């Protein structure tokens, strides 16, 4: 019910997961990604998920707290209990893309291209595979970020302005 | 120019035009739509949009000014002069844009969801034949926004948040 719940999935590259991190401590908010999400799990892959779900939506009911990954928007966008869901999707030009991985993974520019590709093709189709829904698609969002011209910062303060215009904060 | 150029482009029945209207009185900035635009050209079906190209660049050269409306985003941003540009996408979910048209146009649902998939279509083909580009696609925006959950006030403000970002205010 009150809980502010944030959403961030992400083209991989963009940051949104560092994104995500700041805003959680700025926030005092807790904070679950792919992997503490993933590893949660281990506390069928249709199983594996419907798991996930009902982890995700207990946090939720229970804390403020920020998801990143794994189709949250989507999740939580189907429990009719939360009030205070925002759900971003952060992106980025191949140019930008391809420098801060190249950067954060010390790959060349070759290999990060393939990178990119690669994961994008898997939450895509995580995705479609369990939401029936689009990964890419604005429709699964309140508001997605170009940050091709911002910093990660100044994309975490968009999302502040924004938490605060709906009176949440 | 340090002209403040903002360009609203939308799904039919989002309120992009509202949305960009509430801005250009809020702001004190002029305020300019596809009908405008259309009466403009006048005095090929494509002659007629280089016209209307150089019309808004003169526009935005001589004066801050918001664009409503056929690809303003992708044409204001060939304008090398113009320093200050920032591009929305405004769009909803479908119930609501149904709601609208129906109210506005005074429709029924079934010539409402008609009406929109008219409308849309010739948004998508005016868009890719005019810029090679595709319309509904984020790449090509600084900011898309789903107004499903914002009060008109809530858009206009996050808008101008994002103008403050931008340093452009
Ligand atoms: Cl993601
Ligand atoms: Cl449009």
């Amino acid at each position: 019910n009150k809980n502010l719940i944030i959403t961030i999935e992400r083209e991989y590259g963009s940051g949104g997961r560092i994104v995500g991190k700041k805003l959680a401590e700025e926030l005092g908010i807790h904070f679950y990604d792919d992997d503490i999400l993933k590893l949660a799990s281990e506390k069928s892959p249709e199983n594996l998920f419907k798991f996930q779900s009902e982890v995700m939506r207990e946090l939720a009911e229970s804390e403020p707290c920020i998801f990143v990954g794994r189709a949250a928007g989507y999740v939580l966008d189907q429990d009719e209990d939360i009030e205070r869901l925002i759900r971003i999707f952060v992106y980025t030009d191949k140019v930008k893309k391809v420098q801060r991985v190249m950067e954060v993974d010390c790959i060349d520019e070759e290999r990060a291209k393939r990178r990119i590709k690669k994961i994008e093709k898997e939450r895509k189709e995580y995705y479609k595979y369990f939401t029936g829904s689009e990964w890419h698609s604005m429709k699964n969002y309140d508001l997605p970020i170009n940050t091709t011209k911002l910093t990660l910062e100044e994309t975490a303060e968009l999302i502040k302005a924004y938490i605060r215009l709906k009176g949440f904060m």
